């Protein structure tokens, strides 16, 4: 039961690198296939079970590309890979997989999607105004703010969890300067 079944995909919008992104919250997301015959359905291989039942308990019914979308365990075991219009993908031993580490599970934020994320590996000389901007630029409205005390890290919260949901995909990762890429992450905390 490591494959799951996500439908009403945004099909112009979504692409495996998006669900690579928005999975991996949850979990390591091993390879991600979107249908060739129903481009607004994709499969999706986690790492483990726990994962899967993490990914879909906290993901069904959140709001992704403006739609609401339906995720399931599928009737697959495993995710095959093709002998093209990239609509596979291959993320075995990402570099951007959160739970490679022993224990990770409880240092990860695992979260439901909330409208407050957590950001974190900030770099000196990246201002409020600067992350403000950032993510106001995903398209949602920025409402609060606030560093931590070495502002290595942040809370911010978005107008809602949809939109809080598109920075995420968007910004996790990002390249802040330095060498410094975005950690994002959703929080239960409020600011
Ligand atoms: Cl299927
Ligand atoms: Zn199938
Ligand atoms: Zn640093």
């Amino acid at each position: 039961n490591t494959v799951l079944l996500v439908s009403n995909l945004n099909e112009e919008m979504v692409t495996p690198q998006s669900l690579f992104t928005l999975f991996g919250v949850y979990g390591d997301v091993q390879r991600v296939k979107i249908l060739y015959n129903k481009k607004d359905s994709a499969l999706i291989q986690m790492a483990d079970g726990n994962q899967s039942q993490l990914a879909m308990n906290h993901l069904n019914g959140q709001k992704m590309y403006g739609k609401i979308i339906r995720v399931t365990l599928s009737k697959h075991q495993t995710v095959q890979l093709p002998r093209d219009q990239g609509l596979t993908k291959d993320f075995g031993n990402s570099p951007l997989h959160r739970f490679k580490k022993p224990g990770s599970k409880n240092f990860q934020n695992i979260f439901p999607p909330s409208a407050t994320l957590h950001l974190s590996n900030i770099p000196p000389s990246v201002a409020e105004e600067d992350l403000r901007t950032l993510f106001a630029n995903t398209g949602g409205t920025v409402k609060a703010f606030k560093f931590f005390q070495d502002h290595k890290m942040a809370l911010l919260q978005m107008a809602t969890v949809e939109e809080a949901i598109q920075a995420l995909i968007d910004l996790h990762n990002y390249n802040l300067g330095e060498n410094h890429h975005l950690r994002v992450s959703f929080s239960k905390s409020t600011i």
